[PDB]
């Protein structure tokens, strides 16, 4: 039937951490010319205008800001979620609540700030903070290694809440996430699954498991490619769609 | 012998909340041909420079952002101090751990992220969480008033950190500072004192017990004097150096 085409943004539409490039905005316009075309991405909006350009909403048929939290389609918004009123206040406190008492309680060489960052789709939790120099992430780390703190941490939350419907997730070097149960890129496909398309491509290049990309390309939903960099996404495109 | 004037930024150069004016910017710079000038104020050094102009550094003799902890001199960085070296890493650590077991046991109506920011010479406690929103901000800040939620948390801090060398002071919103002895305005002092000037003009438009102008003020090493706008600055600094 008809199709849709889905691309990460970062690493598939753009280089890492590089804006798009004049060559590819104009494929992909003329690729819309054959096929609706949106894009996902972990990013805010602003960070979303400043790799696709400010007029992005009128350029793509879908755009999902936040993996979708945030969502555009025909240039009007479509829907807005946050981790506040999905979660509640008073489950949000609880969580914050014991996050803190827990970290006040670890013996650690150093203690910083932001303990608590509060991202629209997730919290990070850090038990050092993220307000630490790069020499202090580093001692963390290999003390981290060798006492396992995150994951005892971890451990302790994911029995006291995840009846509530949240994933834990430890990652980096510092900290983990603590968001809803499916809040990844998965998040976009629901506001693309009742609009009638028989098929959704989807483009991403971290899409082993880890990656930002790995559980919606899993999904049954999609029909998954693994791309390796901009000008693959291309050539995999001018193949399936000529 | 020769002189220093150390002017407040803040409602003392500039009206409140706005940049300086022509006027008088260039009325200081022509008393600097007859006297070294010098400014203060406890926001960070950018905030500086949207008061004052891109330039500031080279347009007076000495600047002191953040109260002093960032210091330039003839348009370079003097030695610096961080809250962390003057604390030591246990007191430290022990201020932490307790404010956050205490954040963890407030009701409130929201709490988000960032309870503690890690600066320069100071750290930030917001009950709520520095990331809130604006309207999540003026919710706090009208609901402490009638529960006087930070007057009581720096309450009980004084008394369990009683006698450690360490200030509170209840400002803004949503949170209060922390901030060894000394660290206020003050600081800067460390930098001009010596240098071999016998008198030093202050000059600040809160002078009043409980201002972040009045230990200055008081300090003995400075002549004091208190200004109620721009304008009046002007007129004692006309009556002094005409
Ligand atoms: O409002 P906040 O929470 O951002 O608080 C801000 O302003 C306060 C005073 O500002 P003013 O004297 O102009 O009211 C400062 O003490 C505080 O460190 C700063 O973060
Ligand atoms: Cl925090
Ligand atoms: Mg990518
Ligand atoms: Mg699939
Ligand atoms: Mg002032
Ligand atoms: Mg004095």
């Amino acid at each position: 039937g008809p199709a849709l085409c889905l691309f990460d943004v970062d690493g598939t539409l753009t280089a890492p951490r590089q804006k798009i490039t004049k060559e590819m905005d104009d494929f992909l316009q003329k690729l819309r010319q054959k096929i609706k075309i949106g894009v996902v991405g972990g990013s805010d909006f602003e960070k979303v205008q400043e790799q696709l350009g400010n007029d992005v909403v009128e350029k793509y048929d879908y755009v999902f800001p936040e993996n979708g939290l945030v969502a555009y389609k025909d240039g009007k918004l479509l829907c807005r979620q946050n981790i506040q009123s999905h979660l509640g206040e008073a489950l949000i406190q609880d969580l914050i609540n014991y996050c803190l008492s827990y970290i006040a309680k670890i013996k650690l060489p150093k203690k910083r700030g932001t303990f608590i960052e509060f991202r629209n789709g997730m919290l990070n939790v850090s038990p050092i903070g993220r307000s630490c120099s790069q020499e202090e992430r580093i001692e963390f780390y290999e003390l981290d290694k060798k006492e396992n703190i995150r994951q005892k941490f971890v451990a302790d939350l994911r029995k006291e809440f995840a009846g509530k419907g949240l994933t834990f997730s430890i990652g980096g070097q510092i900290s983990f996430d603590v968001f809803p149960d499916g809040w990844d890129k998965r998040y976009c496909l629901r506001h693309v699954e009742n609009d009638g398309y028989k098929t959704i491509y989807f483009f991403g290049d971290k899409t082993m498991p880890g990656g930002n990309d790995h559980e919606i390309f899993t999904d049954p939903r999609t029909m998954g490619y693994s791309v390796t960099a901009p000008e693959d996404t291309r050539r995999i495109c001018e193949l399936l769609f000529s």
